């Protein structure tokens, strides 16, 4: 996942470039796709800032190995981000992290 792949995943899927933010609960990490998109007039980020935000998110998706989990979740799921329902993507780092732990 790059910031490029991330926006293209949102645009090919739902036809809008949505905001994506990380959330920690119980010690798990989730990528919550907000229902707010840059095509909205009252979006809190400008065009460039929004894209730098996507690429910053995508940097973590690459670092943690949760990028595959996003590209597997969104593509298969029929969920759309709606007012009150965020697409809270479970970033499994079970198999994804244990590679660099080196399981003998």
């Amino acid at each position: 996942m790059t910031g490029q792949e991330l926006r293209q995943l949102l645009l090919d899927k739902w036809g809008y470039s949505y905001d994506v933010q990380f959330r920690r609960t119980q010690g798990k990490i989730f990528l919550q796709v907000m229902w707010k998109y840059l095509e909205q007039a009252s979006f809190p980020m400008n065009e460039t800032e929004y894209q730098e935000h996507l690429d910053s998110v995508a940097n973590y998706l690459h670092a943690l190995g949760g990028a595959v989990q996003v590209k597997t979740f969104i593509t298969q799921t029929k969920e759309r981000p709606r007012l009150g329902k965020a697409v809270s993507i479970p970033l499994d780092l079970g198999e994804r992290a244990s590679e660099w732990i080196i399981l003998e």
